[PDB]
């Protein structure tokens, strides 16, 4: 049992999906996210190269690697928010970028918002001979994936 | 143009292959590769998920982000070993680890040895749970590809 987080999004060369279920024991435990316990839900960034997505060597489809997620979080009537830092790992389903999360201003509508960085200088590279490499760049600032009407009711599970 | 540096291998939940070509622009220029002008060629390795990889939830065929590849060189006759770190990058055809290589030791007959160690204890998770996990585990020992008898003679460009 999955449910959206929204719609998905095109943005960039990324495909962008958000989905969240019950919270899930991950190992090593990333981070600061809460424990299975602890947690509210578990919250997926699905992200996948789409056409454009070709200019950088992927193929449509493939899972997107060494990206840098965050989510931030703004219950609807509040100015405070909230920071979710994913992680990448492997469910039974395969790669994703993940979060066990507690939603700290609790029941309500948020407005949640996906940033996405390229990787970091050091840490991906691209083949850029004329002709024979590719013609894409990584983009520069993190790119934006945003739903503006979530609700969370509580555990739907 | 591609060219082997032998048959491809089977080692534990990876299939991994190996080629050579001529040295590559890379864009950040990676570590402390050596340049286009002064490698001999590029070498990759060829990672991706076989039948055994399904266990740690992988999608069977697709490239394995997060891993850390060494080669090891060795001229036979000589006690010398070249210790080369790969890099994750894409090409046009995709990701893989790949370096520009100086053979330091010229012309003649090499052992080569590929070294694949699984993601650092903070770069990779894997859902556990009974609902969402999976029941394989990364390796603890790096796992090896290699290939006694690799000819470098000389650029085929
Ligand atoms: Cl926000
Ligand atoms: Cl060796
Ligand atoms: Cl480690």
């Amino acid at each position: 049992d999955e449910f959206p987080i929204g719609e998905d999004r095109d943005v960039g060369p990324l495909h962008v999906g958000g989905v969240y279920f019950q919270p899930v024991e991950m190992h090593p435990a990333p981070g600061a996210q809460p424990s299975k316990e602890e947690a509210d839900c578990h919250i997926e960034a699905d992200i996948h190269a789409n056409e454009a997505g070709k200019d950088l060597g992927y193929g449509v489809g493939d899972f997107v690697p060494y990206l840098r997620v965050v989510a931030f979080l703004q219950k609807h009537g509040s100015e405070k928010v909230q920071k979710v830092m994913f992680a990448p790992m492997n469910a039974g389903d395969g790669p994703h970028y993940g979060a066990n999360v507690k939603f700290e201003e609790g029941l309500g509508t948020y407005k949640v918002r996906f940033e996405i960085a390229a990787p970091s200088h050091d840490e991906y590279s691209l083949h850029i001979d004329e002709q024979t490499g590719v013609s894409g760049r990584f983009w520069s600032e993190p790119l934006v994936a945003e739903w503006d009407d979530f609700e969370w009711k509580g555990p739907q599970w």
